């Protein structure tokens, strides 16, 4: 489960990067 | 247990973040 | 317990993202 | 000490999301 | 060290949320 927790954290960071890019 | 709920909630968060990206785009 | 608090705060994060989605529409 | 910091950072994330909700 | 990755990613999330707050107003 920890592997998937870390992987989904990766995904969340990438999506937040997309959101910050769109706001800019 | 707790970790399964963490994974499920993180998946829900991913879906919601995708929805926010779609709304912004 | 740390894990229970993490799960509950994850649930709150899900609620907050839902509220953000509602506000964006 | 990792779990303590994870809980604290989750709390910070909740606070920041609340700030964003108020701003919106 | 999965926990160290989790902490680092959480800190990244905090920084991105601070940037979002700055961009909002």
């Amino acid at each position: 489960s920890l592997k998937w927790i870390v992987f989904l954290q990766f995904l969340i960071v990438l999506l937040l990067l997309a959101i910050v890019f769109l706001l800019r």
